[PDB]
């Protein structure tokens, strides 16, 4: 129940390793998390081998701990409510007419630092598609991510797309199976059905030479009065 421990600022360590198509690569990232604001900072790094996959791609794979809950809504925050043990996080995240990437990430404490440690899968990507060929964008829209308890064990079922704009006008959407369960073996917040208001902004460090991504995001709960 840890609630508490996300009053303050927080800093944040992202580890992903990844493998879509055969093609292998690291991320890692670093900032904080100010969840009184909803609010995110991070700069992330591509550190082995070419990057094979659009990093707007890879926003919502590499912390909604951060997310502001209203007062009124805190009983319905299952995220914070499983720190410091943490949770799992799982998703299949299926690219419209292309690919999917499978995602297991667990996200605890370690010491003050909140860390999101990821492998990532992907398959079944066409090798000249909006993925492999580079061809999203680098921004982000803004999207609404709907939660539910779940049923039949301690955790949240998560669902929602979000929409990558293509470089020809168009958009490759991207449909979110999620499901979070606890680390631990204590209570968590079940909740009342409801949804997290999203928003990004991506840009880059002129003086970074490195691929690299920076990352600005605020999230508020909403859906209950
Ligand atoms: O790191």
């Amino acid at each position: 129940m840890g609630e508490e421990l996300f009053t303050g600022v927080v800093p944040i360590l992202v580890e992903l390793d990844g493998d879509v198509n055969g093609h292998k690569f690291s991320v890692s990232g670093e900032g904080e998390g100010d969840a009184t604001y909803g609010k995110l900072t991070l700069k992330f790094i591509s550190t082995t081998g070419k990057l094979p996959v659009p990093w707007p791609t890879l926003v919502t794979t590499l912390v909604q701990c951060f997310s502001r809950y209203p007062d009124h809504m805190k009983r319905h925050d299952f995220f914070k409510s499983a720190m410091p043990e943490g949770y799992v996080q799982e998703r299949t995240i299926f690219f419209k007419d292309d690919g999917n990437y499978k995602t297991r990430a667990e996200v605890k404490f370690e010491g003050d630092t909140l860390v999101n440690r990821i492998e990532l899968k992907g398959i079944d990507f066409k090798e000249d598609g909006n993925i492999l060929g580079h061809k999203l964008e680098y921004n982000y829209n803004s999207h609404n991510v709907y939660i539910m308890a779940d049923k039949q064990k301690q955790g949240i079922k998560v669902n929602f797309k979000t929409r990558h704009n293509i470089e020809d006008g168009s958009v490759q959407l991207a449909d979110h199976y999620q499901q979070n369960t606890p680390i631990g073996d204590g209570p968590v917040l079940l909740p009342d059905n409801h949804y997290l208001s999203t928003q990004s902004a991506l840009s880059k460090d002129p003086n970074e030479k490195r691929d690299h991504m920076v990352l600005l995001e605020f999230v508020t709960a909403a859906g209950i009065t």
